[PDB]
């Protein structure tokens, strides 16, 4: 049997990043705001997590633990900590160097294994190597006890430099460091659990066993939901220096650390069984690809140093953990099967990725069609590329259900699948061209019909001339070799030209109430400004670049197969990655465009408060409209302006509270659009104030 | 084997009301306010509970269900609904008769089965009758869809009465009621679950299985915590008419409904097996002793009708529901064992209620001792009573570990146990006497000395005269008949006298920084205010009556044994109840006194908000200090006044965030005590405002 239950990995990830996704769409849709997520955070970080730790360490048997694994992971984490710390000490701004050295190693060493790592390890190693579930509750607290103190010492040194007074105490900063380390629920709950394990004999009392199980089982889902709740509105556009340091930190989290852990395990472990040693090394690798634990974000926000870099890094690393961990575990278990089960495995992962991406794509197309935003040219081409992605994702499903079974319709399904995939590649090219045209000249008369017929016909011509030449080889399971070298040649030439088209573009990249059209010209100006938006050129650029990433990966795959024509144990990674991306592009498209915020007594009391102690305040200054030609309401305020004023005054805690309060004010007959065209939102629109 | 695993009942309750307790002490200690509890409530009521329903019905097999059980429970609920509704229709205020008829029946028919009933049924009927776990998810949504429509129709009728118009049509009212019930997640989620059960073949897809398990396992742990969070402050002192209607409603929830369900089940069940029918009737009884689901509270707060009666009724019903479930499940299976295993069972439940009470009682005693409040007179007397209550629990614990084992020390352990128990009875008597004396002029100091010597020596004299007369019958397991009939008489005489004493008592019911030493009087008055209270004679009275309830129960038990001397299958209920109360009084004392509220950039930003837009509004309004003899600070405001002003203005939504804002603003060096003796709390203390 395989060292791990690989077939159970994808649902578990689908659970984890499923629950997180729920939380995100709960936070963005104002179902659970930022203030209201504090209660969930306190519950999961004060009651659920300490009960899980206590229950899972009291029963733990300290006499049957492979300490070599813990030593190896601790050595690897310490090495990454030291390397990052010394590198920051050498090259960084001298003003905040200590800060950049007191948080960056913590970002690159800790892991989100309690909430986002434990479900995956449980799914992988529960019916094969259950003892692997103990190390999650040992490595994380120990590494939190032997690395966090050094980082916090550095942060307290930076705070000392913030004051730079006559205080020269060297023990005070260290004491505060270990005090802030010891004031963490994880550390002292670990200590209490160990003490009670020593007191008892690994027999949790029956009186408290049910309480502990009930309060600990409700951690994983709740913790993931809270993580999703805090993971909305954090990531922001960064300076190029911030971009490159984020790249380096994320790479040091999911590239340096896993390799270091696997090397140390294959260096220290003395296990007689080769299979056990290989599985242990695989576990060491898969333990380091875990995302950055959100504890680094709260540490940064407590010290108030690099809050944006640390929070955005944790947010991005949470995304990047999923595909990396999936491909890592699959590639790690790949050299354990014959090439024929290898082909079945790659087909099955393609089918799973295809079903889930198809659901996401159908959803995103639902937003596109019911939002009527596809009329604009960029969104028209995005919808066209998205329906092409839906066609390829469904064609893969039908192909796996018809591979080598019905040769009669195999020609038809192959034609549909690869015509749609070539359409996706060429449509990435056409998207690049469309943003090129938008940047070059505005208000052009070029039809979209020519672009559409090209993007759906050149793939059709390619597949037709591919079918005409050669013969059908209805024996290979994979679709890429249904025809042979000819098919790979066509798939390489169209893929090549697609990336040249993409790269060429990329490189160069009075009144009181409602007023009449003359007296409400500012509303028309705001409507024109809004029409100037709703394009999201940066969003399209991001989609195109992330698509070009997989386009280049598949180009490298086809060139390697054509020229070398030798597997060499490296080509398996290439085929797996190309099969992953070809039908996982739906996830990317859903992530960028499939999700967006665009698409009585209590309210009376709130309106009374606002009109009692806040109507006549400095908001009167912030509410004003300039003369719209000859006449104006002179009582119109921007939604963002009122939100900012409410935040600064203190009636709201974040933007969500401000927008909900404004929604209540609107429902209370006080706030309304100057022309009633729209409804309260945190965007630049003038709103009249009535009375 | 027994029809239910009764030995696992106590831990499960201890889990459930344990988790709730955590939530309460989380809410009371301001760890999670109500606004922050809104997020947890939304999570549990929108993502966890719907996932649990969907997962538990997609796999549900409608082909094999005992429909007679559901028919019986629905008939019983409908009968209770009809009886209560017609009763409040006949006798109630005509102005709000419809309100009292549309909320009371849904208060006395629904149950907290999803969160507070499922764990108990799982603990009782998982390894014996697992099919009993389906009916929790079947009866509750059905009763929601067949009873709450009528209730909501009545509430909409009351709303029509509130705003009378010439629209006799009932179509709008019934439509609004059906829309209100249909907007509940518990309704359309079970509809979708049934639809997907029909679509599939009770095989939830592996892609969503892990997601559903992860998002549904975090409901039982989290719903109880949210219930505890929302249980803080919802109980309010009620008028005597409200008291009697609450008595009637709680009785109709845990006396009428379970009896009706059991009768209807033993009316419609055609089960051939007598054991299965008896177990089903026991399940029907144990399903109606469940507490009122908090959905009735949110319905009442949505309609804004009897919010105080419904909320307080749910709060009280949940607490009453625990001992009633314990005694009901024990008594129901009580005649399933021989009298000697009967004695072992009552001893074991005594040992369980003994250990838990000792843990909470040591906690309460520690609170009293480190509070230094035992120097007070009522508090000294109740501290002595509490020490006796701890000694009796410890003696019972030792007795169970020494019963019929070491006859040498059995005399000593028995003497300790029953001397402590007689001390508790006589100390309830002396507490009644002390509160009667406190109700008087109280110019005479209470004789602490002779009262304590009496309360701790008269039990010693009683146990000595009991030991002197008679012989040692060291064969009976129960401690009430270790000696014989003489012990019964000795217990009955002191118990009688204690209630006579208690019944008699019951029926007897300038400057800016610092004020000058010679120019400061009102600060001395507000200091006197504190020790004018801090006696909580109402709390002591409530504890006294709660104790006399069990004293009367035990008196009835001993009188029945003395006079009738016949078991009759009813005296077993008496011995179980007396053994439950003898060592359960620690729970009452802990609930009464063991828990109470008595025992930098963000703060700068809040202080900036205050020093930008809030002092001009409040200083001119909320601060006013009379001349302290000759001079005063003229800037002292009561904490309650400031909290009320903050609530009304809108800086806080309730008292919790109001006092949190006050604590922050104190830490900002603006608000402080007039003489700096005390911190910021929501009481009647004067606070200066500095600059
Ligand atoms: C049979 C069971 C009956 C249950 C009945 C109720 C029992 C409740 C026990 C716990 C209640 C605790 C409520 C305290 C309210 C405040 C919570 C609290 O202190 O914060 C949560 C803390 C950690 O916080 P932090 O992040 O370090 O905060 C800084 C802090 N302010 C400071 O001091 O800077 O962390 C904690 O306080 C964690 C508390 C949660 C406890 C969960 C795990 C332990 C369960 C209890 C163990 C029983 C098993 C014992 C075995 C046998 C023993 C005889
Ligand atoms: C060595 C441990 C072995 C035992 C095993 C269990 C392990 C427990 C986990 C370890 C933590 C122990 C918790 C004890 C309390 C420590 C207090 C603490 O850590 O401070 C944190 C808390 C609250 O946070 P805050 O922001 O400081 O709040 C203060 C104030 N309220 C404010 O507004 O800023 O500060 C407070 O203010 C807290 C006061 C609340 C106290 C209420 C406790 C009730 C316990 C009742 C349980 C008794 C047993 C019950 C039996 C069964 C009953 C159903
Ligand atoms: C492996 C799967 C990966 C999945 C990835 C993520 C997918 C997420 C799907 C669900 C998340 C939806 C987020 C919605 C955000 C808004 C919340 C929302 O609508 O309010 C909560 C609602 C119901 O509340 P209400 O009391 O009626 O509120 C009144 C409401 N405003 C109204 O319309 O008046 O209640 C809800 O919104 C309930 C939604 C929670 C869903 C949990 C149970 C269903 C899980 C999904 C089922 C899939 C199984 C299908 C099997 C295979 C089928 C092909
Ligand atoms: C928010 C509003 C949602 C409205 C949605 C529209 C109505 C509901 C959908 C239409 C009715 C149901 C159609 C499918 C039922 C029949 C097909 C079926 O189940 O076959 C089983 C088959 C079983 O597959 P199989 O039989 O091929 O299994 C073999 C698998 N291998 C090969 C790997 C061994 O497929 C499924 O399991 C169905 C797809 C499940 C996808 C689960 C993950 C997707 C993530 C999103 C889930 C839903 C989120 C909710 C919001 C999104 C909108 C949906
Ligand atoms: C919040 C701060 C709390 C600090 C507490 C003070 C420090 C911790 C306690 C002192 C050290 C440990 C002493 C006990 C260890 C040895 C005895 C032992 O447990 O033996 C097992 C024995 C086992 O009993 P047994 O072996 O007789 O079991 C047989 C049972 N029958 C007969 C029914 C079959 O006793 C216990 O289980 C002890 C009670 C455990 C808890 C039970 C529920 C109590 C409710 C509260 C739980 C705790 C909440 C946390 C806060 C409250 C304060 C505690
Ligand atoms: C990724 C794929 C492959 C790419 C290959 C090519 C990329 C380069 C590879 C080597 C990089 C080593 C580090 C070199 C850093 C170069 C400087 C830099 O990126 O910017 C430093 C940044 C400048 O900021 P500045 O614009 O001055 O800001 C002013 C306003 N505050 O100032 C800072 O913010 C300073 C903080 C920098 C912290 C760097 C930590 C790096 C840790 C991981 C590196 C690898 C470690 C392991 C190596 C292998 C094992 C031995
Ligand atoms: C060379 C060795 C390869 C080893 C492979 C495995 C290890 C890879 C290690 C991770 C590499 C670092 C990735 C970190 C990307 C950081 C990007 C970033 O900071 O950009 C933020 C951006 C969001 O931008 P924002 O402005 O918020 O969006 C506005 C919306 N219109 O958001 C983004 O731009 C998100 C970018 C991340 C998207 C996923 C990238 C995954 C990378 C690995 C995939 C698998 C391996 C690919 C190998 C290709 C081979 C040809
Ligand atoms: C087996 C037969 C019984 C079956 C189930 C019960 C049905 C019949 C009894 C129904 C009614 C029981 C509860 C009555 C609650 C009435 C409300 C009440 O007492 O609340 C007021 C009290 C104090 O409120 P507070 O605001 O603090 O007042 C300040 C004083 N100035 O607030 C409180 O302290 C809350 C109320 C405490 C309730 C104590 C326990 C219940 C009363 C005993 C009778 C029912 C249980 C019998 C068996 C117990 C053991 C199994
Ligand atoms: C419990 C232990 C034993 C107790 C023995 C003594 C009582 C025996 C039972 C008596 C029942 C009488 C029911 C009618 C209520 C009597 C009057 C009352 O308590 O107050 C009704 C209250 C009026 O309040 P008022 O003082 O006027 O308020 C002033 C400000 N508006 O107005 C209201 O708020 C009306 C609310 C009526 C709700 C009645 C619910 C009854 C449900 C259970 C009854 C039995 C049902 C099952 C019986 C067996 C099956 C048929
Ligand atoms: C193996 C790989 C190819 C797929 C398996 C993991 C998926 C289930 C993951 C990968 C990418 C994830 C998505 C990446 C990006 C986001 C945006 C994220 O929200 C934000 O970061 C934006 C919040 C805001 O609007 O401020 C919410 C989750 C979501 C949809 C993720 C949902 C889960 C996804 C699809
Ligand atoms: C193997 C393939 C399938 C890659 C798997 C990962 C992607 C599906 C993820 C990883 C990074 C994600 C992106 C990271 C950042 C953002 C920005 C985010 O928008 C913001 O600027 C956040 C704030 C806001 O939306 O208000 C929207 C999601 C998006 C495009 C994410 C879309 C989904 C991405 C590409
Ligand atoms: C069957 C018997 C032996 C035990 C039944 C279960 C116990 C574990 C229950 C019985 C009474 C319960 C207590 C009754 C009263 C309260 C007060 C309650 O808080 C409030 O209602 C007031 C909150 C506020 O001050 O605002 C918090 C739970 C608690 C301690 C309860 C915790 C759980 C207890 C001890
Ligand atoms: C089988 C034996 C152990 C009896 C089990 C029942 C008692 C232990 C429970 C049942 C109801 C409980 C009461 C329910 C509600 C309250 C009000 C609660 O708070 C108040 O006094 C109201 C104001 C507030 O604190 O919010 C204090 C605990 C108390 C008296 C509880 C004390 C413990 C009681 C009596």
């Amino acid at each position: 049997p395989p060292s791990m239950s690989i077939t159970r990995l994808f649902p578990a990830l689908l659970e984890c990043f499923g629950i997180v996704l729920c939380g995100a769409i709960a936070g963005r849709a104002n179902v659970i705001t930022s203030t209201q997520a504090k209660g969930l955070g306190n519950f999961v970080s004060r009651f659920a997590l300490p009960a899980l730790l206590f229950k899972n360490m009291v029963v733990l048997n300290f006499s049957n633990v492979d300490w070599s694994f813990l030593y190896s992971i601790l050595i690897a984490k310490a090495s990454v900590f030291f390397i990052v710390c010394v590198l920051t000490l050498l090259v960084a701004s001298p003003d905040s160097r200590f800060s950049k050295a007191g948080l960056f190693p913590i970002f690159a060493t800790q892991s989100n294994d309690f909430a986002l790592g434990y479900p995956i390890v449980e799914a992988l190693y529960q019916t094969t190597y259950p003892e692997y579930l103990q190390y999650i509750y040992l490595v994380a607290p120990i590494s939190l006890m032997m690395l966090n103190p050094i980082g916090f010492i550095f942060c307290e040194i930076q705070k000392w430099k913030d004051t730079q007074n006559a205080s020269q105490n060297k023990i005070k900063i260290v004491g505060l460091g270990l005090l802030r380390v010891l004031q963490n629920p994880i550390v002292f709950m670990v200590f209490i659990g160990i003490a009670f394990n020593f007191i008892l004999d690994r027999k949790v009392p029956v009186y408290v066993e049910n309480f502990l199980d009930g309060l600990g089982n409700s951690f994983s889902g709740s913790a993931l939901f809270y993580l999703g709740l805090t993971m909305v509105g954090k990531i922001k556009r960064l300076k190029k220096s911030a971009f490159v340091v984020l790249i380096l930190l994320i790479t040091a989290k999911l590239l340096v650390l896993p390799l270091l852990c696997r090397e140390m395990v294959e260096l220290l472990d003395k296990g007689d069984s080769v299979v056990n040693h290989t599985s242990l090394s695989n576990y060491a690798f898969l333990y380091g690809v875990f995302p950055v634990a959100p504890g680094v974000a709260i540490f940064a926000t407590q010290f108030n140093m690099e809050v944006e870099i640390i929070t955005s890094g944790m947010v991005i690393s949470t995304f990047v953990s999923a595909p990396i961990m999936y491909v890592s575990a699959w590639l790690l278990t790949f050299p354990t099967m014959d090439p024929k089960p290898l082909a079945y495995a790659i087909q099955n992962v393609s089918f799973d990725i295809s079903i889930v991406s198809l659901i996401s794509l159908i959803w995103s197309l639902a937003i596109l069609l019911l939002s009527k935003k596809y009329k604009q040219l960029p969104h028209m081409l995005t919808t066209n590329l998205l329906i092409a992605q839906s066609i390829v994702c469904a064609g893969m499903m039908i192909w796996n259900f018809v591979k080598e079974k019905n040769f009669v319709g195999q020609i038809l399904v192959f034609v549909l699948l690869y015509s749609s995939l070539y359409s996706t590649y060429l449509w990435t090219g056409l998207l690049a061209i469309s943003l090129f045209l938008l940047k070059k000249r505005e208000r052009v008369q070029i039809p979209v019909g020519i672009i559409i017929i090209s993007g759906w016909g050149i793939p059709a011509l390619l597949v037709g001339v591919l079918l005409i030449t050669g013969k059908h080889n209805g024996d290979s399971i994979d679709s890429a070799f249904f025809y042979g070298k000819e098919q790979m040649i066509t798939t390489a030439v169209t893929l090549f030209c697609s990336i040249l088209i993409a790269g060429i573009s990329l490189m160069c990249m009075h009144c009181v109430s409602r007023c009449n059209s003359q007296s409400c010209i500012l509303a028309q100006e705001e409507e024109q400004y809004l029409q100037s938006g709703d394009q999201q050129l940066t969003r399209h650029v991001l989609l195109c670049l992330l698509l070009i990433i997989g386009l280049f990966a598949n180009l490298s795959s086809c060139l390697w197969w054509l020229f070398n024509q030798e597997p060499g144990r490296l080509y398996v990674e290439l085929q797996f990655f190309c099969a992953v991306f070809n039908f996982g592009q739906g996830f990317i498209s859903f992530g960028i465009f499939g999700l967006d915020k665009h698409l009585s007594e209590e309210i009376k009391m709130t309106c009374q408060q606002f009109i009692h102690y806040h109507r006549d305040l400095c908001i009167r200054n912030i509410v004003k409209e300039r003369r719209c030609g000859a006449k104006t309401s002179a009582g119109t305020f921007c939604g963002c302006d009122l939100v900012s004023w409410l935040i600064e005054v203190g009636l709201a805690s974040d933007r969500g509270e401000a927008v909900i309060y404004g929604d209540r004010l609107v429902q209370g007959g006080v706030i309304q659009h100057i022309t009633n065209e729209y409804e309260f939102r945190d965007e630049y629109l003038f709103y009249r104030f009535l009375q």
